[PDB]
């Protein structure tokens, strides 16, 4: 018998709690085989965490919720899979779980991730071995694992061509670079394409490119300097060996906020008592107030961090363990159909720059490499980056006479540039489009209209019906896609009558929040029903797959 324990975290309580139930696991059952995964790294798709949780024996999740009831980053994706298009019957009969949840009673939807998760797993076929844990962080969310745990050892002690991915990506000439918005913008979008004739590499409308990425140089010169050892330093510890330069620069996800683990990890090694001590205070439960400003509220990077407590001293096995998290991919919503782009992979990518609470200037690693990435057209030598492409399910209907519903603000607009491609190359074949409706928005006219042509040539071929656009700051007044969906709420409640699909894509924190309560209000106003009923109607569109969201 197996036992797996996941988790999802973004401060590292989860992940804590999962290592410290399976030390404390090993105990008591010394002989059973345990192991302790990230839910990102447990699947790199669907169909992955399809193949894989079947042949699960024993699984427990311990499963913080953020932001309006939302899972973490690093289970944004297996949250998605699992409660989303998820009608699969009884498919884990031979599972053996229990979920432990990490919340805050303070908060609107109190342990909501670990709740729906929860919920499913027993509805889908597997055992509770345990209640689901309700453990608040503004009382003592350790004195519920401890009574969590007293509660589980009962019912555990009687239980005990090439594949192109993100080890192996292919290595892709820049073909075309340009800027969407006007030069008047304070802004900027890249519109960027992908070279992959030849390849073998292969995508489909609505699909994700993942990009690999280096961080910028003079990220690495500061890491190089608080280490204080040389470039050339070579090392041991699982990615390939090289120097130290180059494990920073590829490796090292340096400009994140450490998790309470890392600082555990830095005050190990820490020469002074008393930043030692200042170290272990924030990762405490006694100071996680302190560590939720300091650390959190701030931004604060790893990089500054450690020039805070400059006696930090690990040993470099340790920082590219516990202290620096490994440098991820960046992911892009594919802004092209196969049937229209056979040969390039096109993306849509808003720069990243802003100026954090600590007045530190953040670059985004990626999408400043692609800002000054090098198309063939200015070319004797382009830029080029390692690619993948990763399934989503992100889909049009396989009937084209079903309405659609997009939502897509901003750069949210990129995988809808998608849908228009493929449904345009449909209607040039013969094949009949069914209604079409297009809610996009910006910030001006003369700044922020990306695809502007583009929009005007699909409504032209009849790939999209209406188009409707908000702008938010042409002057005096300010319209988001909220109000044109309002204005529109008769026409779309009749859509989803009719069997309509909706997708919304861009700004999760944001946009898809206040576009999530308007269809709630459209399906009170106009179905005719009370709130906790509509309540049940969105969640039902969700659950069926015919709401799907693509935010970030
Ligand atoms: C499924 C999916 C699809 C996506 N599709 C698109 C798309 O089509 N187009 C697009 O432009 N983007 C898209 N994104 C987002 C994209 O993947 C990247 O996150 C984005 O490009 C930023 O990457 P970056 O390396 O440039 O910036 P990063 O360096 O990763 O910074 C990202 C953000 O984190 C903030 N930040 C900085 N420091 C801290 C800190 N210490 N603590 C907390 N936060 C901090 C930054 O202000 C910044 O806003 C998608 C993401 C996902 C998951
Ligand atoms: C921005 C933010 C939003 C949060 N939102 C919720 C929430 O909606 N519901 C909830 O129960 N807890 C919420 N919490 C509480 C967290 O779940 C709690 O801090 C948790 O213990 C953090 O887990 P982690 O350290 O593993 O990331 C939120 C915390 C933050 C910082």
């Amino acid at each position: 018998k197996k036992v797996t324990i996941f988790f999802g975290t973004q401060t590292g309580t989860a992940e804590g709690f999962a290592k410290a139930l399976g030390e404390e696991a090993k105990a008591r059952y010394e002989k059973t085989r345990f192991k302790i995964v990230d839910l990102d790294d447990y699947a790199a798709d669907d169909d992955e965490y399809e193949e894989k949780l079947k042949k699960e024996d024993v699984a427990f999740f311990f499963l913080a919720t953020y932001g309006d009831g939302e899972p973490t980053d690093n289970a944004a994706r297996f949250y998605k899979w699992f409660t989303e298009g998820n009608d699969r019957g009884e498919w884990l009969k031979n599972l053996k779980y229990g979920v432990f949840g990490l919340g805050n009673r303070q908060y609107e939807h109190f342990n909501k991730v670990a709740k729906v998760v929860d919920d499913i797993l027993v509805e889908q076929g597997a055992q509770r071995l345990v209640q689901v844990g309700l453990g608040d962080d503004d009382q003592c969310i350790e004195d519920d694992f401890t009574a969590w745990r007293e509660a589980l050892w009962p019912e555990l002690d009687t239980i005990l061509y090439t594949v192109f991915d993100a080890q192996h990506p292919y290595k892709a000439n820049v073909a075309v670079k340009r800027e969407l918005h006007t030069p008047e913008s304070d802004r900027s979008c890249i519109h960027l394409e992908f070279d992959i004739a030849g390849s073998g590499l292969t995508y489909e409308t609505g699909d994700h490119v993942g990009v690999l990425c280096d961080n910028l140089s003079e990220t690495v010169d500061e890491a190089l300097r608080l280490l204080d050892m040389s470039p050339d330093t070579y090392f041991s510890l699982p990615f390939p060996p090289c120097n130290l330069r180059t494990a920073l620069t590829r490796y090292a996800c340096l400009l994140s906020s450490p998790k309470k683990s890392a600082l555990v990890a830095l005050a190990a090694h820490a020469s002074d008592p008393t930043e030692a001590e200042r170290l272990k205070h924030l990762a405490s439960p006694a100071g996680k107030d302190e560590y939720s400003k300091w650390v959190v509220e701030s931004q604060r990077s790893l990089l500054e961090v450690m020039a805070e407590f400059p006696s930090a001293k690990p040993p470099l096995g340790v920082f590219f363990a516990g202290v620096a998290p490994r440098l991820q991919p960046r992911f892009y919503s594919i802004s092209s159909s196969p049937k229209i782009a056979e040969t390039r992979i096109h993306v849509t990518c808003a720069l990243v720059y802003e100026k954090m609470p600590t007045g530190r200037i953040h670059k985004g690693v990626c999408s400043t490499w692609m800002k000054n990435a090098v198309p063939y057209e200015k070319s004797e030598n382009c830029s080029s980056a390692p690619i993948f492409v990763r399934q989503s399910n992100f889909k049009l209907p396989s009937d084209s006479k079903v309405p659609i519903i997009m939502i897509g603000p901003g750069t949210g607009l990129a995988p809808f540039r998608g849908f228009l491609q493929e449904r345009l190359a449909l209607v040039e074949s013969g094949v009949e489009l069914g209604p079409s409706v297009l809610f996009f928005g910006c910030r001006n006219r003369r700044m922020d209209f990306i695809y502007e042509e583009e929009l005007q040539r699909f409504v032209e071929s009849g790939a999209l019906a209406e188009l409707s656009v908000a702008f938010s700051r042409e002057g005096p007044t300010k319209e988001y896609v909220q109000h044109k969906m309002m204005d529109k709420a008769s026409d779309i409640w009749n859509m989803i009558s009719q069997g309509a699909y909706l997708y919304v894509c861009g700004d999760a924190k944001g946009m898809a929040r206040d576009v999530h309560r308007s269809l709630h209000t459209i399906a009170q106003e106009q179905g005719s029903m009370d709130s906790t009923k509509a309540e049940g109607f969105v969640k039902n569109l969700q659950t069926s797959g015919r709401y799907l969201r693509d935010v970030w």
